[PDB]
């Protein structure tokens, strides 16, 4: 199958590349090389963007 995780809290972008979501969206990781900041696809919304990886648990 496929993973996803659920956004634990709330997030507006700090950057032009960040992406906004909303807690419990959930969200697949698209790459995560990039230490803290992991690049996420929400299933919620279809939007795309850098995330802090703190504000995600396991779905």
């Amino acid at each position: 199958g496929v993973t996803t995780f659920v956004a634990l809290y709330d997030y507006e972008a700090r950057t032009e590349d960040d992406l906004s979501f909303k807690k419990g969206e959930r969200l697949q990781i698209l790459n995560s090389s990039e230490g803290d900041w992991w690049l996420a696809h929400s299933l919620t919304t279809g939007q795309t963007g850098y995330i802090p990886s703190n504000y995600v648990a396991p779905s």
